[PDB]
């Protein structure tokens, strides 16, 4: 009736061997739960924030009974409320390493905890690995695994990096001038994708900068995050107070992108990164990656991991494709 599983931190957790109630805490995790299980239908607890996230993404199509899972066990700085997830009664529950005061409540109340952790692509892989081994789901769990693996070393063969002459490329968080900086993944995922950083010389991972820095960059390509609404048509016409986007070349040369967004943004690590990797890649070196198809690769992955047929419409919503002006993919 039992089993026993090693979390990131190296702690044993014993837990039911058929585990069919899980609650996550980590905002990110609830979209990898589903993923490695193919199926939204053991989730018994997620971040109210997932809860947002999942409303404005095709995860709501994946998966309509998450509408009415529980989003109030935990609140925004991650403090988890005992008595509530006690009623829940999940048999195991996903927290970060750096709360090792919950695990030991939650134990406590009889409930077992796996923590996991955050910042690196590496960190997504061992968290599917453990997933797989929770939801005795381990051939589904290699098989993501080996889907960023192979990605992982597709990108390191091309070796874009190398480049000489790369495009200079800006990634915006907003409109309040907030940039991507050199502690970011979005840094590291420009330069394997063959692009220089605009703001290389900008620490922090998401940092506010000056309208005259960026016009002194002078970009080549900026992508769009989707931690805010900004679009390319409110760069091109001037919509935002205080600055002025119409010198820049990526203005003037109209390569102004809505990072894509599938299960969840596509902006920090996540089980769809890989798309991001060959979307961004087909952007800034287009050349380089011109031996996949990124539409036939989207297909693919939902149809595999999600049974899951994306139509026209659906892709082009993930991929911004009208939004873009980017009628290729």
């Amino acid at each position: 009736n039992i089993k026993v599983v090693t979390d990131l931190t190296g702690t044993d957790v014993s837990m039911k061997k058929e585990i069919n109630r899980i609650a996550i805490v980590p905002i990110p995790w609830t979209s990898i739960v589903y993923a490695v299980d193919g199926s939204d239908k053991k989730i018994v607890g997620i971040h109210p924030s997932a809860k947002k996230s999942y409303e404005a993404s095709i995860f709501k199509t994946l998966a309509p009974d998450l509408e009415n899972v529980n989003s109030s066990f935990v609140d925004n700085n991650f403090n988890v409320n005992f008595e509530e997830v006690a009623k829940l009664k999940p048999d195991v529950v996903i927290i970060w390493d750096y709360q090792p005061e919950v695990a030991k409540k939650l134990k406590e109340l009889g409930i077992p905890a796996v923590s996991i952790k955050y910042g690196t692509l590496e960190d997504i892989q061992n968290g599917i690995r453990l997933l797989g081994k929770i939801l005795d789901k381990p051939e589904q769990a290699e098989a993501l695994i080996s889907y960023h693996k192979d990605s992982e070393a597709y990108f390191k063969q091309k070796n874009a990096s190398a480049l000489p002459n790369k495009p200079k490329v800006l990634y915006l968080q907003n409109k309040n001038l907030t940039v991507a900086g050199n502690n970011s993944v979005n840094q590291l995922m420009i330069t394997m994708t063959g692009g220089e950083n605009a703001a290389k010389d900008t620490k922090g991972s998401w940092t506010k900068v000056s309208m005259e820095e960026i016009m002194t960059w002078d970009p080549d390509i900026i992508i769009l995050s989707n931690f805010d609404s900004i679009r390319p048509d409110d760069i091109y016409q001037d919509k935002l107070e205080g600055q002025n986007w119409s010198n820049i070349k990526a203005v003037k040369t109209h390569r102004v992108y809505k990072a894509p967004m599938g299960i969840y943004r596509w902006d920090a690590p996540n089980v769809e990164t890989p798309l991001m990797m060959k979307w961004m890649g087909q952007l800034i070196q287009p050349d380089t990656f011109n031996d996949y198809i990124l539409r036939d690769d989207l297909k693919q992955f939902y149809n595999t991991f999600y049974h899951y047929n994306l139509t026209d419409s659906e892709i082009n919503t993930i991929l911004n494709i009208s939004i873009n002006n980017t009628p290729t993919f």
